[PDB]
């Protein structure tokens, strides 16, 4: 396709780590570090799927990385979907055990 500065993107060079991927909670701020130094130059799309719609919010970093925060509404096994430009990175969806801070009496 359109080839100007780079032939294609490399969703493999991408890396995702942090708590938002290791473990999360209900109605709690869960974020993770996304290193895209080399992958390429396109449009990233991070989404979360589960037993409830989580409030995701992208965050631009003035250093050289990407920050994504999400907050679920119900406990369960969620699948953090991540794609760079138009491909799925090696590691997603990232299963994360979403527990409940406390159950109602």
């Amino acid at each position: 396709g359109s080839s100007g500065s780079s032939g294609g993107c490399q969703p493999s060079r991408v890396q995702a780590q942090g708590p938002g991927l290791k473990e999360a909670f209900t109605n709690k701020p869960n974020v993770f570090t996304v290193v895209t130094r080399g992958a390429g130059i396109g449009g990233l799309g991070i989404t979360v799927e589960g037993p409830s719609e989580s409030k995701i919010n992208c965050r631009d970093n003035k250093d050289g990385s990407c920050s994504a925060e999400y907050i679920p509404f119900a406990p369960g096994d969620y699948d953090v979907n991540i794609t760079y430009g138009g491909a799925h990175i090696p590691g997603s969806p990232f299963r994360v055990p979403v527990k409940d801070v406390v159950d109602p009496s």
